[PDB]
């Protein structure tokens, strides 16, 4: 973009690499700092921020930290743990604010995340995605004026080769309804409808899970009462929800060198 | 409506009974000739025509058949088989062709549906509504030509006091587009999704339920490619559907004299 | 139900007159005090709360006030201006608190709404679904955190014949989505699109508008970003949405004699 | 693949080239024959399908149809004009079967197209997605039962740059209608619903647009009765809907040596 702030993309020919690149061109306010590979790297040196598309856009596919260490705020990963560490020791080291979206730490791992917290402002969380969470928020305002009444639904569907039923987003759209009510999914979900089942119990939340095509995802919680419902849905359609999430995140981060926040901080949900 | 075919309701106070009176008084070609109660009867003798709303209607509401056995062309019954097996062998008597779409009958008593046919034209079905049927046929149609590629899969919503799952719909649904692939709906359907359940396996059917609130009936069909889905949904909203269609038999009878058709024959589904 | 509130219907024989008595009939601590009906009424004096069904209630439909005046707590009026006023007067004598979903006052009509109020607890609103209004509440969460980014569409499905193109609730929704945004929906609504009409203008919302058949009411607002959109629909079924809704203020009126209150009062939506 | 039959796609890098390479790769019965590039060409002799993904494929980006013009069964052109046109006269000569997206040719364009289909077999359409023909197909049957009772109504949504409404796809969808029912949609089309509108007249087709984000495209016909409403519709995920029914009609030309061909013949829609 070229903005106030200044942005590193680790892993710049991976699946989110790409994406993250488009986001961090298109989003006001941030500029594309640097673009990290592999070593072993073919888009090394050059070959520079062509892959979001934007012919040329004058940062160049890099391998080094320090051989960039300056050209970026704030440093965006989304690799593996052990790239993350890395990362993470050298951003303590030059002040450098991350952006963590990796996942699959250990325990050890998230430590360290969290102790790098003390000297570094780091956002960290397992969804990135601006719909999921304020739809998250949603489900329980809406949970606490129709909680009670309602019988409340959840239909997800996902690609053919989604191995889990029902997807964590889904559980965890359970658990912010089950938890505005102040009762625990566990006592209450009902994961499958076959056969002869009497008529449905009060209270319940059940859950109906599709799965086909190519589907990247989608949710829906419905709150139906006789005579209404409400449905509050999520449709994902590409990766780039979890790119534009991992930017604006960077994009707040500035100004900040504090502790350790998620996207509900930097979605202050808090006082939605 | 008054219009060349001739229309008798019995159960005029029923459920279906009202919506058979405001159909047959709107529906072109068709007039409300008579209009049954059972003795006891309070809308009896005088009540004419006014649990459809439209003030008054000519007709008026009586107890028996040969009271006006000379009013109507066409004998509509939405009843109990018990009251069907008596109207059946008046509108036998007197050739009047009939429009069945009470449920529950035994063995005993198609065999005296079919033999009634004999001599009389009669349309019996189990679903009276067009767009479930037309749906079924369109389904075929569909799965001839993608039910090879793509994942289909099965999504129905209901009221919170449906005790079945999944509908007889929805199986009906299920069973046309696995015979249209000369398969068995019995080899191939899957009716739950809970936990870890690897990858979806091809050529299965499976099938999602929702049950919630007042929802009258809501079925939909998905033919899922990679880049693509084919849905073919139908919402019921009322059971002003089902009474739709028994009067346009009933105006499809006209005309005929023979035997026993069903909604398939009235629709001409198959020069479809 | 029987329960520590009590209610009185008028217009006990009209379209929500019919469903306001399921409801109260229905909803837990509320419990059926009289049941109005106009002088001519052949409803009177008998056919006690059996337009509900439940056969027989206790409760006996009635024609005057004071011939009742102590059998209910809260006075419930979806009438007509000219029976609300009436029934407003002796709200007031008997310091009974209402319920009022009539609608056309004129300005004189109002005042006198809002005068009574100074003596007497009255709820007072256009729109008594909790559905609708709690949607339009989350609306303005929503606008608040995407409403900068995204593309915001509403979409509004209603019956044939619905003669004014959007719904109010529509435009109810793009309002609250504007103010969110500090904007005016009359500087970015856009109403059609028809012919060559060049890529869509940022910051506008556009309307999209479906009229077919029985449809009740059908609202879908969207934000549509790249890579996702969030969807908060609203589906009426019934009249009934609004039934149950004057009850749950027939409820919460209970313990209040102050003013002038709405839906958001009932439903605390400011504190949501 | 590997399969009887063999497939060149020009147009290697382009956008569709990608897609036409992963599906060329994935249906059974089509092989990769070649992959054709431009000249100038940096994927040029070497980079050889993966851009599909999987890795290696044998098969190796050639310039020259004469350099490789035995490696194929097939020719697939999703190009420009001025590149289809110097295909044409290649496979010509070498009775090379063609699959022909291109679009843009003039009149002097289509003719050739035509011309050369007598010598050789070509299959030329302007849209490829199975889904959407299908789909024009199971509307005319739908309509053929319902069209005269229903409003049918067309709702499309499309990213935000598109730049005319409705759509091609929808007005499409129209034609169909309104020609099963011997109308003209010249007569009965509705674009907008803006203000007040009386009750929505019979007969009428109206349509309703939705543009917003990156929506590929969707398109939604509606066939709504009082009590039911069927609905069809197609969801188009990516371009890769274009790219697989390019690739069945390569393996369907397989063995004809005729004419000129479209989706209809490819897909037996006329026997369906
Ligand atoms: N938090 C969220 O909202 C979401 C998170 N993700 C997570 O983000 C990560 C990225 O996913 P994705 O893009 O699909 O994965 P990919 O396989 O696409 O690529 C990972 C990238 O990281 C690089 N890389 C891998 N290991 C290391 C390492 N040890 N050190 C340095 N660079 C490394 C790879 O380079 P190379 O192959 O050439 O070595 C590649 O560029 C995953 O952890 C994923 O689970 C994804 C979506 C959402
Ligand atoms: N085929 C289809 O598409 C569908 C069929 N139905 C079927 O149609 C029938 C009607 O349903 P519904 O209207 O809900 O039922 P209801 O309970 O509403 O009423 C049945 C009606 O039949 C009358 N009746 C009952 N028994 C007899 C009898 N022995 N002789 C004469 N009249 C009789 C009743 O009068 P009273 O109570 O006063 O004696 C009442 O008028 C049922 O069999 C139902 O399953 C419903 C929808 C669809
Ligand atoms: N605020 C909201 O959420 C909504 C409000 N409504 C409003 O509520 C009202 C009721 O609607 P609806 O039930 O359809 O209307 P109806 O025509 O169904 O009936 C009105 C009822 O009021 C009675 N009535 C009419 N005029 C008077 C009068 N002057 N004094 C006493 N009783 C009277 C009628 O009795 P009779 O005919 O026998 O004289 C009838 O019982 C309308 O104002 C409507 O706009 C409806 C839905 C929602
Ligand atoms: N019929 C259908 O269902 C659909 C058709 N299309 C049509 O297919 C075509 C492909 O679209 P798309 O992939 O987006 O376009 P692109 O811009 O992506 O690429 C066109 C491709 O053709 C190559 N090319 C262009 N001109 C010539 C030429 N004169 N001779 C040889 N090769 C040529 C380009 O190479 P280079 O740039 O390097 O020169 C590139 O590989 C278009 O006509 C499009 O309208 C797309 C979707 C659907």
């Amino acid at each position: 973009h070229d903005a106030n702030i200044r942005v590193a993309i680790a892993g710049a020919g991976g699946r989110m690499g790409r994406q993250l690149i488009q986001a961090a061109l298109a989003l006001e306010g941030v500029q594309l700092g640097a673009a990290l590979e592999r070593e072993g790297s073919s888009l090394l040196g050059s070959d520079a921020g062509e892959l979001a598309g934007a012919g040329k856009t004058g940062v160049t596919v890099q391998s080094s930290l320090d051989a960039v260490k300056d050209d970026f705020d704030v440093f965006i990963d989304f690799t593996r743990p052990e790239g993350t560490l890395n990362h993470l020791a050298f951003c303590r080291q030059h002040g450098k604010g991350m952006v963590i979206g990796t996942t699959g730490f250990d325990e050890a791992g998230k430590q360290a995340i969290r102790d790098a917290a003390a000297d570094i402002a780091i956002v960290f969380a397992a969804n990135f995605s601006v719909g999921v969470n304020v739809m998250l928020k949603l489900l329980e305002k809406a949970a606490k004026v129709m909680g009670d009444y309602t019988d409340i639904e959840i239909i997800e569907a996902h690609h053919r080769h989604k191995v889990d039923a029902p997807s964590g987003t889904a559980l965890a759209m359970g658990e912010a309804i089950a938890h505005a009510l102040d009762k625990d999914l566990k006592d209450c979900a009902v994961y499958s409808r076959e056969g002869h089942t009497g008529e449905r119990v009060p209270g319940t939340i059940g859950f109906a899970t599709v799965r086909a095509g190519d589907i990247v995802g989608e949710h829906t919680a419905m709150f139906a009462d006789i005579g209404e419902r409400l449905e509050i849905t999520h449709k994902a359609s590409s990766r780039m929800t979890f790119a534009n999430g991992a930017v604006r995140s960077a994009l707040w981060l500035s100004g900040k060198e504090s502790g350790l926040f998620d996207m509900r901080d930097v979605l202050d949900l808090n006082n939605l």
